């Protein structure tokens, strides 16, 4: 009885994973409740009309090796009154707010966070600055570099604040074990972007919290990476902290819909926010974290759809 | 020789001004250099294919009273290889990164700042936090409220940090408050709009604006003053430099590209506060005039914007 538009693929490096999530989303959905229209976005950004399903498939989604050129559409022709888009797109141009902006301009409800909270959440420098300003959530140690800042003292700031190895990424990846590697990593990263992140390399436990909702934020029990332990075996104090931090991070950025909060837990029991992930994999932890809480994958989906409509009504009213 | 797609109108409250800026841009442009294709976005969000100019117009653009239904297009049909979009859209859906995202998805070069620096610049809470963390640019005194924070200590925090009157707005319902009761009433409606609410100090100070232009080579204008426009503003060299440095730093920190206008307050004892960074300023109005005083004519200003647009597009697509 509802039309879901399931966009998958994309232009980012994470685009092959996107096809996998979209395939898992399309087999997990309850068709009692949805007609599903799928559209592949190719690596060059083209929109391809591919299979509609009125009933459960069992049936491959399109890939960049299998484009059918006659099935190409005008991108705005995804549009249908009252359809809700589920953008199963990861990394840049799936999580950086460009797809969200496109769908806002097309006037369609869509699953997941809005434009501000997507771009901010994707930009670790901005995320860290917002969170250190507005919250007490600890961020993985980092240094921000804006082209123009004197290099020699940036280098010294990196060595004061961080311990080698560090990782250098343009804002929108090279490892450094010493100051020479660092200089060489920064020089290429400035060719990419005028804003550069240098981040502490961390070897610690990787523990993840699912987040769901719009105004009423729910979190899962944490689950651990390394194989998955769901739930993670951790002290109650750490469970509470991680879930509070996740919810606080989501509320502060004005996220809505879903996210997954990726934490590090050190041998001394210190918790650091590593990353807020606004469109997490569905291939993978996010669905399974909610499954452990008693929320099934098909019902998880319907909830995402109802939150999408609620944000749309709210943003259109 | 170049195709400029000029998008005007929009769904924001500033959409009537948008039409005037676009009329001013279509008249100031050098048609030696451009074929101009105009598209009106209606208040409801539809795209209307309206005039294409190959030479200077005399010649009015569409309005929400004058829509021609048959001239409606599919929004992606604005697309044309190698055409550069100038989105003359102000406020929400015009400066909030939604338009930029839509054009990025359509794969078109566009004038102005990218998705992140638009949405951040539009959100005063995030801008202020970013700038106070990464810079020494003073921000107009403010308090941020996230729905969930206990109300009483927010009220007291407003009264500790700020002096009445204050203005309350949802971050996504603007009310003035002169007292704690006005404040509570204003916050309560603002929260029906958005979970994030800004409370900002009312400031009665001199208003002085700085044009910014460029991508990696950031250029700024001499400051210009609002009340009539004094361009350049008559201010001490120390304030001029400070303003222009704060403007360029704000632009660089946010990752802006293309253009912005920075609006400052200047108080009676010579203190400077950043009020706003405006990423698509009016072209009706200070921005072109600020550059005109620097010797940069409006027509060549536009050519520079276009060339900056093609340049960011190349960096993005690579």
């Amino acid at each position: 009885k509802e039309t879901l538009v399931l966009l998958y693929g994309g232009r980012s490096a994470e685009r092959d994973v996107s096809v996998l999530s979209a395939e898992s989303v399309m087999r997990a959905i309850n068709y009692d409740n949805f007609l599903v229209k799928t559209y592949f976005i190719t690596q060059a950004g083209d929109f391809i009309k591919t299979q509609e399903f009125d009933s459960q498939p069992s049936d491959k989604l399109m890939t960049n090796d299998t484009i059918i050129a006659s099935q190409k559409i005008k991108p705005s022709d995804i549009y249908e009154e009252e359809a809700v888009v589920f953008p199963v797109l990861h990394g840049p141009m799936g999580e950086d707010g460009s797809i969200q902006g496109f769908l806002e301009v097309l006037k369609m409800p869509y699953v997941g966070t809005n434009i501000l909270s997507s771009s901010v959440a994707m930009d670790k420098i901005t995320t860290n600055q917002v969170l250190e300003s507005a919250t007490t959530i600890p961020q993985v140690a980092y240094v921000a570099l804006i082209e123009g800042e004197p290099l020699e003292s940036k280098l010294a700031e990196v060595e004061e604040k961080l311990i080698y190895p560090v990782f250098v990424k343009p804002a929108n990846i090279s490892k450094a074990e010493n100051r020479t590697d660092l200089k060489q990593a920064i020089a290429l990263a400035l060719k990419y972007d005028s804003r550069v992140l240098i981040e502490q390399g961390v070897d610690a436990r990787e523990i993840e919290v699912g987040i769901l909702g719009n105004t009423d934020v729910k979190t899962t029990l944490p689950g651990e990476i390394v194989t998955m332990a769901i739930p993670a075996e951790i002290d109650p104090v750490i469970v509470e902290k991680m879930r509070d931090y996740a919810a606080t991070a989501f509320r502060t950025l004005g996220c809505c819909g879903l996210s997954r909060c990726d934490f590090f837990l050190t041998e001394d029991g210190k918790v650091y926010l590593n990353e807020l992930n606004t469109m997490p994999g569905f291939t993978s932890m996010y669905p399974l974290l909610w499954e452990n809480m008693g929320l099934s994958y098909s019902v998880l989906i319907e909830e995402l759809v109802s939150l999408a409509k609620e944000m749309f009504d709210k943003r259109e009213s």
